[PDB]
């Protein structure tokens, strides 16, 4: 733990290939808040044409949860098929 810091791996499923991966990847980038830091994504394929929106944060210990990410994240319906948790613990 660098500074009173943690990391959280998220995972989401992508309504269908015509989910606009860039965007999902990239909105959750877009994404900011205070002591919110946006690490590396990482990429699942499940059989080609899609993939899971899975990436990578370092929250500060318990100050930025998921709760906003999520509600920032899967609040497009319209792309996000339902989220998920990866893990919970420190970085």
């Amino acid at each position: 733990m660098l500074v009173a810091k943690s990391s959280i791996l998220l995972d989401v499923k992508p309504w269908d290939d015509e989910t606009d991966m860039a965007k999902l990847e990239e909105c959750v980038r877009s994404i900011q808040a205070d002591g919110l830091v946006w690490g590396s994504s990482k990429l699942v394929p499940v059989g080609y044409g899609i993939k899971k929106l899975q990436i990578q944060c370092v929250v500060e210990d318990d100050k930025v949860g998921t709760d906003m990410l999520e509600e920032q994240i899967t609040a497009f319906e319209d792309y996000v098929q339902s989220m998920d948790v990866a893990a919970f613990n420190k970085i």
